[PDB]
């Protein structure tokens, strides 16, 4: 792809994090703890799974950024509305203000509704996010295989500001330890 010169500078934000979440100072890596972080509670904080949101907010233009997923099992990636749901459960779905893709048991889908299951070949260390507001799309690439697409959601109606979104996953394995990283530019 060639949508590199529309890099950000991503920054996760602490106030919107599971309590369970270890956010790095730099604000740049996120890794599930194995118990309560010692945060007090608010509003919004994600309750129920090991989510947190970017701290930029997206209403036009194009934006590109990069994730490293290395040696985990299970995460989802993409971006979301800043108005979801924080609390009690819900699915990843455009109804629901989500647009993301995930790695869960060995096969990676994208979070339509119901999920569509992706092909890779490559399985991918590093994901390239591409959101273009005005045209309503989000595309995701393999940056371990050269770039190559990963999955397009178009005809996307966002229906309000938009913020970078990320889910380190469970670690009931032992094997999903590691964390989420934004990479450089
Ligand atoms: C993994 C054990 C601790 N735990 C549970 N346990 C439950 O399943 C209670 C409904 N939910 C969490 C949600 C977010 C972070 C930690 C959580």
């Amino acid at each position: 792809h060639h949508h590199h010169h529309h890099m950000v500078h991503i920054t996760l934000d602490r106030n919107t994090a599971n309590s369970w979440l270890i956010i790095s100072k730099d604000r740049r890596q996120v890794r599930m703890g194995d118990t309560h972080q010692n945060v007090s509670d608010n509003k919004e904080r994600f309750s129920n799974y090991p989510m947190v949101l970017g701290a930029q907010r997206f209403s036009s233009g194009k934006m590109y950024w990069e994730v490293d997923v290395t040696q985990k099992e299970a995460w989802d990636l993409g971006v979301c509305r800043d108005s979801v749901q924080r609390k009690g459960q819900f699915s990843l779905s455009p109804e629901n203000g989500f647009w993301t893709i995930w790695l869960w048991q060995d096969s990676y889908e994208a979070g339509t509704s119901p999920q569509t299951t992706l092909h890779i070949q490559v399985p991918p260390c590093q994901i390239g996010i591409f959101v273009d507001y005005e045209a309503g799309v989000v595309s995701f690439y393999n940056i371990t295989d050269h770039g190559s697409l990963i999955y397009t959601f178009s005809e996307c109606v966002f229906a309000g500001p938009l913020r970078p979104f990320f889910n380190v996953g469970f670690n009931y394995s032992g094997g999903n330890a590691a964390p989420l990283k934004l990479c450089p530019l």
